């Protein structure tokens, strides 16, 4: 038998890149680490914020901090920070979220890890100085859904590519790419618990989703309530995600470093958009590691859409 | 080492039932059926309306029709009812859903099996006649979400009880017993794509939960999209979950008898409740073995308002 | 999909048997306590007179316990003999050798379960002496080889059947039935470090089978040292194998109520059989819940060959 | 969590080696077939010269094709040497048998695959001509037994270093290092079906363990009929392992590039021994690439005391 694993499909293309492939080590280091988390996870009532929300942020720090090619680590998980030590740096800055969504674990709900990876540029020792750079300046970034089944959707230069986790052989399989996302969708997701705080723009989409101006059926709605999982019905089917920004916590919920940026090197790698309702998420310059940002990603008709809006209302 | 298995669960209760057990021979003959559903799922991109969803049903024929314990089968896929032929009979007729939500798999949401069991109590040779009755003739029921984890609520008449299979011993091990579901909660979940289709009563109750009357914090809304999901996470952080009829289908989306009732089974047993609007969705008697049923279940209390703003405006 | 299960299995034999089946539960007891060591020995380095021929003897008797058909168990791991008490008592009797060969797990050599199984058929309270009963009152034996696949043979009275588990469904498919054992074969077994305190008999055999009387080209020799591996390489590709008596020990070594006998039920269930050297393993009648007995199993030709010598000499 | 995997420990010992580590992704890329193989072996009753014998010679093939460090390949299932083409070529060759013992995989006997690998230091386009060099040219060598548990030796300039696949997370786990063989041991292991054949030295030999002239209590007999799977025994408890040649097969039976020149590599590599009786295993020349050797390893004293025979009568 042939193919495939990532780490088969990485290393090809970083052969053509054409790399030093630390990347490739990384990667690797990185999917032990998921797949150790997502057997935590298909026993976690069999194993009796959350205890493993801990567990796997370390986990997968070990796993970074020995891959040899990372400096710089930001966990949404840590207060400050973390530096990887003189033996065992490398010129990547990791940000991720260990497991996103625990919140909201024991609805065997979908959950997962998110990450995005800067290449540290800068030939000072490092620091956080590192970790806040433009979304721009990502290498590579993708998410892993420990849902039915265990994906993985990596984004690269390139594209987009996604690999199922053989639970039996414990590798990743591609089993879809370059995946591209339908121009525009059937679908909005947003929690509409906040309708009384949200803004004009956000109320007068919603509106129009649900009464067509021309007509048209109306969208349907789907809201998970894990991001991991929102988006990537939203990178599959299409459509559009949105967690804007309302009064009450004026920059939206989900932290743009390790979650909103990522999403969006993604969504835009295949085709989507991502803004913030003012700006691309990614050409946002960070002053906080742990900084928010709203977000509005998807389908690009639909993205616009509401941009238009938001450009009519401001 | 001790405990628990849902086997060893069931026969110590139809123990003191006290039971001739073939009600066992059946959760077993089931959840091996469950059990290959599982693996199959978690391996959907390996193994590339949908394939599979004709290939649970049969899967779960089979190992129904070999449990000697079943005489009359009911599959969301089959235009008519399944007659288990005399060497295999039992006296038990069981309605079921062999892969709810496999419209959409493909975003590794959660998906399940529902299943309802009646005891034929006709001595007729058996026959559809037999798998038409209301919902509190059921002598157990439950659901299996294949989510992050592969979990099976089971609710019989004593009590609601869930089990997590622990992939590796190939075993339903049982970790919550006996659920009962916040008397109150902070969300609801209904797909708001319909807006303009739903009644005044649904209208009123989701507005009431957007902009609080006294003014309390609003609700939150999720809506995953698969029903023995959405359920899930409805009875164990409680709140309530509407599908409720729209004019365009006046009755509903959710099939009765394999879909609804034993949601209700389940949910009145655990200290819910579930209604049509008009009534309690087990007191209906069915005509039809495919028959919908708009559906309302989840928190008591939330439930009641809805029933209170129904009967409202009736 | 359909078929097969060892339950489907048995049950289905059960009820032409005809039965109350009560023997079901105890091989489902069993074989997840099966499941339950599989498990547990594929990973005894990332775990890890041996502690867990500790933990599998419990673990077994609990299942046994549990299954509410067994009313005495003898486990070569203890002193006395256990009696199950009033509330989960069943009509069987059952012996067992928890985890046969742990003297030898470090080699990732094969090891296993072996069990007897005898219907009390005392109207007294059980005691030890419902466990002494000759090997021709058997209803119920075989074993389990934890090998490079998890497979267990069981024999009834019927004919010989085995199955292998497959890891993924947690389900023991049969994969073979009925198994029957060449008339002769290609191989002799035994520790021939032993050459010295052998007798005659076997020491003339042996010669026999490496210097060919009328030349035919000399036996093999294999001696895992895993009884429950030797006798299965045996059952399938036929031979023999001997651990004979020896002057030090005059009875041999391996114990015939957890060891011999059933391995005896076994080989005569498949054409096959077993002597001491001077009578056939199962119609000995035991004293001594713990006593040994010397053992000469396999093809039945060979076997022969060896009485007759011990004839000759005797 | 932290530590430990092959991968992540290799490549911290190519760090000091300090390498271009390609010898890594070799590694990779084989501990991948190794976990296709593991699994396909679990469940060979379930998948129904044997046909996986095939199977997994190309999956190995396949994956060392795709390592990108290997230029030359010779398995014990091919005709001729396999050479890598220009795309793929690394600086590795590596020789191997994809799976030793499926002449007898049927006992659920335990299997495995053994590997050596060369560095080609030709400059020449890679053939044969570069797989055929003394065992001492050995960079790294090992083997992998599929039993109880699936573990895989590895020995390489430093040491020998032992790994356990732990089945969950589909990684080799370290769980033994730096593994040294006890000096003298209690075992002997050798097919003695061959008597007749035997030369005076072997049987001399054998004699002397079975009846010791000092009258020392006699070593054990094991013979498995698995070479990966007596060795490893013979690693681990110590003592010997022969397959001598015999007057019909002068050379013995075990193919010296594949076979016996990696057992060699890692037993010396433990403290062991390994000769022909007539020369270390590891200085033999080699002018056909599926050239056999006779072979004596293990317990350094009691490897010697062979020797001391050879020599007497010689
Ligand atoms: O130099 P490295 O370690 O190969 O990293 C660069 C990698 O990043 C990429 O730009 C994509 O992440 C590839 O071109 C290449 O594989
Ligand atoms: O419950 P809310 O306010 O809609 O926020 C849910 C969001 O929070 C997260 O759980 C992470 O904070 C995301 O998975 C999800 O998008
Ligand atoms: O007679 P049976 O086959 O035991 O079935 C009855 C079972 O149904 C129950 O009412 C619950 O499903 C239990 O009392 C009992 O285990
Ligand atoms: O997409 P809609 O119209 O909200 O309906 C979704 C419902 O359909 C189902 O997929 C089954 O028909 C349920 O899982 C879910 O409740
Ligand atoms: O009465 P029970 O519980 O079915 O046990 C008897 C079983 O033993 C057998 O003799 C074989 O073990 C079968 O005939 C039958 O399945
Ligand atoms: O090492 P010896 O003396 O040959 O005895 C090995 C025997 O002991 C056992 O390990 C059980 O006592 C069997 O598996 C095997 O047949
Ligand atoms: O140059 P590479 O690709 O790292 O290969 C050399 C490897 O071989 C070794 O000699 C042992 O196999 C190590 O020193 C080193 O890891
Ligand atoms: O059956 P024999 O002649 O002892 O040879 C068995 C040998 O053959 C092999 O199966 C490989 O040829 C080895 O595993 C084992 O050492
Ligand atoms: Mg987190
Ligand atoms: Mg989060
Ligand atoms: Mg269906
Ligand atoms: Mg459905
Ligand atoms: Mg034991
Ligand atoms: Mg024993
Ligand atoms: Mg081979
Ligand atoms: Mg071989």
């Amino acid at each position: 038998t042939n193919i495939v694993t990532l780490t088969r499909f990485v290393k090809e293309e970083g052969r053509k890149a054409r790399g030093t492939g630390e990347m490739t080590q990384l990667l690797n280091s990185l999917c032990t680490a998921v797949k150790a988390i997502s057997t935590a996870v298909r026993k976690a009532g069999i194993a009796h914020v959350k205890k493993l929300d801990v567990l796997s942020n370390d986990l997968v720090i070990n796993v970074l901090k020995s891959s040899f090619a990372t400096c710089v680590l930001v966990s949404e998980e840590d207060k400050n920070a973390i530096i990887v030590e003189p033996e065992k740096r490398g010129k990547y800055v990791v940000c991720f979220d260990p497991l996103d969504g625990s919140s909201n674990i024991d609805c065997l709900v979908s959950i997962g890890t998110i990450f995005g990876i800067y290449r540290k540029n800068s030939t000072d020792e490092p620091s956080e100085k590192d970790a806040l750079q433009p979304g721009r300046n990502l290498v590579a970034a993708g998410y892993a859904l420990y849902g039915s089944a265990t994906m993985l959707v990596l984004a690269m230069v390139n594209g987009v590519n996604c690999f199922m986790l053989d639970p039996a052989i414990g590798e990743f399989i591609l089993v879809d790419r370059d995946v591209k996302i339908k121009k525009k969708g059937s679908i909005y997701s947003i929690n509409e618990g906040y309708a009384k705080e949200f803004d004009p723009a956000i109320t007068e989409y919603i509106q129009r989703k649900k009464f067509p101006p021309d007509n048209s059926a109306p969208y349907g709605a789907r809201y998970v309530g894990s991001m991991v999982a929102d988006v990537h019905r939203t990178l599959v089917y299409g459509g559009i995600f949105m967690y804007p920004a309302n009064k009450k916590s004026p920059k939206g919920k989900l932290r743009l470093l390790y979650e909103c940026n990522p999403m969006a090197y993604v969504m835009e790698k295949a085709g989507g958009l991502a803004t913030t309702g003012k700006e691309a998420v990614l050409d946002i310059v960070p002053t906080d590691i742990h900084q928010r940002a709203p977000i509005i990603l998807g389908s690009p008709e639909d993205v616009t859409e509401l941009l238009e809006i938001y450009q009519k209302h401001a």
